[PDB]
């Protein structure tokens, strides 16, 4: 039903001189056409306020550029690099784009091109999504075709400031024109959960309050903030990772199965569970901040010389949270992220109720681990005889390593694979308004009692810990049983 760009699409990255232009956007759209999903005839063309030719934009984006193949396959770079061009404006006044639009048109009249197929990728921080959607609409909107605008998670840091973005932003680009960027829903592992839990009944028939105890979504990173600390101040850990991403894989885990094959009504489902949850307990939660290694080998958070002597940012959370519907009701269900652990790892951990009474009651429950970012695999832990005359249990982990599978396919990243989806019209790996509006309805009031003046201080771990003081109880008390 979504028209698909294919042929005499027009590509404009705006903010292309910026970082995550020439380290992600560019090779992402290199990935695509390297491994033959990038029309040879689309147009790419590159803007920004800065002054360059196309050799350079063509020679910054090069290193980046990611070639598999080695040495073979150099002729799809260079070839590649012949599809894009720069062009130097402000994002601020009219002109920029109206020359802009003179290529563009110049461009799609030498062709048989009676509808128009335009994406604008905004390579930029939102301060600018607004100037630059403002121009497109006054300068660069054609009715007699389609476009489409992709911007990226930013946005806002709390309910008002999304709201008031929005509220900018939706007289200017329809839902259908919009294609918000959460990088989580381009991940391979995160594209397979819905069939995965839907698709199969061993999964699907335990999937509910009467056979799950305990839903986890983990996120660990090795290291700390050192040198950002002053960026990373006014985030916090809770906006930098957990309302965004991490609650997109929860919803994943948690929706309901869309009724129909519309993007819109996997999106309706993410809207609908978003909804039932209930308000974040703010005693409900585990908040740390790195300091200082046991090593002394590492800093604290607060050695950093732009971070104030006070601070009571949040680099670690465990939160809570209760689902009201007729599926969780009743199953606790923890969200922790935290800079500065022990390992990077990115996870799903979901484990299941055992019967009370009975034979196979003194069993360990079973136990589902869906690994996203290391080594994308799933693991079951089961329970079976052990071979021959005992009959003694034995626990089983079975390893659906997908690694082997995946060198057998082209596993693109997850900006490869969200181009892919805009330049198909399919919204279903994107963020709607609503879905936006009510994710940071659940978590202002969260962040304004942690970053007000009378919110908690945060309890102190040193880098490279496993896990913060009480975490462990933490998730004892929040279902989960711990075994050997």
């Amino acid at each position: 039903m979504a028209t698909q760009f294919d042929e005499n699409t027009v590509i404009t990255i705006f903010g292309a001189s910026g970082d995550l232009s020439k380290k992600k956007t560019f090779p992402a759209l290199f990935g695509l056409y390297r491994e033959g999903y990038l029309n040879p005839t689309t147009k790419i063309i590159g803007y920004a306020r800065s002054k360059l030719s196309n050799e350079d934009l063509r020679e910054k984006v090069k290193p980046f550029l990611k070639k598999p193949n080695g040495a073979k396959d150099d002729a799809k770079v260079n070839e590649f690099l012949s599809m894009v061009s720069y062009h130097a404006g402000p994002y601020d006044s009219d002109e920029g784009y109206l020359e802009l639009k003179k290529i563009i048109e110049e461009f799609e009249a030498e062709k048989k091109v009676d509808e128009p197929h335009r994406l604008f990728y905004l390579a930029l921080p939102p301060s600018i999504f607004i100037d630059v959607c403002s121009k497109l609409k006054e300068n660069l909107y054609t009715e007699s075709g389609i476009q489409r605008v992709i911007v990226e998670k930013p946005f806002g840091h709390d309910l008002q400031s999304a709201t008031e973005l929005q509220e900018k932003l939706a007289p200017l680009f329809s839902e259908d024109e919009l294609f918000r960027i959460d990088h989580y829903l381009g991940k391979e592992m995160v594209k397979n959960l819905l069939l995965m839990r839907f698709g199969n009944t061993f999964l699907n028939a335990a999937w509910n309050k009467e056979n799950i105890q305990s839903v986890q979504v983990v996120f660990k990173e090795p290291f700390g903030t050192e040198g950002r600390g002053g960026y990373f101040d006014s985030i916090g850990i809770i906006r930098d990772v957990m309302q965004n991403h991490l609650l997109q894989v929860l919803t994943l885990l948690t929706m309901e199965r869309p009724v129909s094959f519309d993007p819109e009504s996997v999106r309706d489902e993410k809207v609908k569970v978003l909804k039932a949850f209930s308000p974040i307990d703010h005693d409900d939660i585990l908040i740390g901040q790195y300091g200082r290694s046991v090593d002394g080998s590492k800093p604290s958070y607060l050695d950093d010389e732009t971070v104030k002597e006070d601070s009571k940012c949040v680099t670690f959370a465990a939160i809570g949270f209760k689902i009201a519907n007729e599926r969780w009701d009743g199953v606790p269900i923890v969200m922790r992220a935290g800079k500065a652990l022990n390992e990077g790892k990115v996870e799903i951990r979901i484990q299941f109720r055992r019967v009370a009474s009975g034979m196979f009651t003194d069993i360990p429950n079973n136990e589902l681990v869906i690994r996203i970012q290391p080594n994308e695999a799933i693991y079951l832990k089961c329970n079976a005889k052990t071979p021959g005359l005992a009959n003694e249990n034995q626990t089983t982990e079975l390893d659906l390593t997908y690694s082997e599978r995946y060198k057998n396919y082209w596993i693109p990243e997850a900006y490869e694979s969200l181009i892919r989806d805009a330049l198909l019209g399919d919204h279903s790996n994107f963020v709607r308004d609503d879905e936006l509006d009510v994710s940071w309805k659940l978590f202002t009031p969260l962040l304004n009692y942690l970053e007000g003046p009378d919110g908690p201080q945060p309890k102190i771990y040193p880098y490279g810990c496993r896990s913060p003081d009480g975490l462990v109880e933490f998730l004892a008390d929040h279902g989960y049983t711990f075994s050997k």
